[PDB]
């Protein structure tokens, strides 16, 4: 266990539009600078002994194929969480191949939320339980919190210890809900493209000091 | 327009210790702070106030001990019901009261029925409540409907689950305040907080007053 105590960090990456606007640039430049900040955060987490990093791009992707070889070379295990059923069967395959490629990697596990909502996630788990009920396999009175826990996204990874939201808003915006029942919540006014290794270190040391 | 505010009322024990007093003194001051916050919300046109009976000192206690403390908390509210009712407040207890003693369960049901027709502030007191428990109680209901053959698994959506979790008749929660300095939800509302403003203050619950409540309402109006 590392000294900061944090096994799984989730981040609501907000502020790319506002970063671009401050500069008199269009939103697209913010999104490019935001991508650079993702690579930097991924590297920092891989180098500071974090088990899992889960990222939500908050709007206030086809990059996958462009970054996946780099992730694989950093020993990152990639996973997409979210409702990917309505992506075309072709995008679903390129997502599946990126997951398959990095599934044996032993470093950071990187979860990227894509068409994700915390309410959706709970409902999908409830549907898996209801199917087991309707098959006659599961009794309703056997359903408890631990059972539903074992049906939500990321249930097999360490619980989320710390949620960081950049960009100044103080809301979860239907990112993780069930999973953040006991997480430390850390809100910073730093905009996502500016959020660097020292800012990440600050959030981890804040978690260590407050835990 | 903050229509529904929820508050994690932490800090009563820490407050008593700073005052050089035993835990009970902090419970009593916490309860005074409840009366003041309910009054403030009713005077400021808030539609619904949801209060979570909570102490971080309880993290390291068995479920049965915690439930016992929650029965005491709810008993203490029994003497306040007549005045709430006169003030047109609708009182509801949310949470797992199934193993409360039967006389207290009957009093809870009586106080809820007495005030259920009231059209002023709705005051929810979350006793022996957890956000995961709340969701699972709603999931168990849907699972019974499936087993009975009255519901298809693929019919279950967010709207449907929403209708089976606490408070689905009231305005969405706009604002969650947590006093006492910790920055966590601690398994209060989960489903219902998806889009709420979260406001954390280091003020301990017994000290949280009308100016503090207005500060939180300002955070929300700005954001």
């Amino acid at each position: 266990l590392p000294a900061h105590g944090c096994r799984h960090v989730a981040i609501i990456m907000d502020g790319n539009g506002r970063w671009a606007k401050k500069q008199g640039k269009i939103r697209a430049f913010g999104h490019k600078a935001g991508a650079k900040s993702v690579r930097r955060a991924v590297s920092f987490a891989a180098n500071n002994g974090i088990e899992a990093l889960t990222l939500y791009a908050f709007s206030s992707v086809w990059a996958l194929d462009s970054e996946v070889k780099s992730l694989h070379r950093h020993n990152v295990r990639l996973r997409i969480i979210g409702d990917t059923s309505r992506f075309n069967s072709r995008l679903q395959e390129r997502i599946r191949k990126s997951e398959a490629l990095t599934a044996g990697n032993t470093g950071l596990t990187l979860n990227i939320a894509a068409n994700y909502g915390g309410r959706w996630d709970i409902v999908q788990g409830v549907r898996q339980l209801a199917e087991k009920v309707q098959q006659g396999n599961l009794q309703p009175d056997q359903i408890d919190e631990e059972m539903l826990n074992q049906h939500v996204c990321m249930h097999e990874l360490a619980p989320v210890d710390l949620v960081i939201r950049t960009g100044g808003e103080h809301r979860i915006s239907n990112f993780l809900l069930w999973q953040i029942a006991y997480a430390e919540l850390y809100f910073t006014d730093v905009l996502w493209p500016d959020f660097d290794e020292q800012d990440f270190e600050g959030a981890l040391n804040a978690f260590a000091n407050r835990e």
